[PDB]
């Protein structure tokens, strides 16, 4: 899977079959990014599971 890990769509290991879009936690004025790739990932709604590439764009 190549996912937007950096914002830049990269070559996540081979371990990696999901890519992950985490929301953190609902807080304003607060911009930071929790998109990386998991080998299992736990789909919530907090955090979203993908195993598609690009899909955390």
């Amino acid at each position: 899977l190549k996912c937007f890990q950096h914002g830049k769509v990269v070559t996540c290991h081979r371990d990696m079959k999901f890519c992950y879009h985490n929301t953190g936690m609902p807080f304003r004025n607060l911009k930071l990014i929790l998109q990386g790739c998991s080998s299992s990932c736990s789909e919530t709604e907090n955090n979203k599971c993908c195993s598609t590439d690009r899909c955390n764009k």
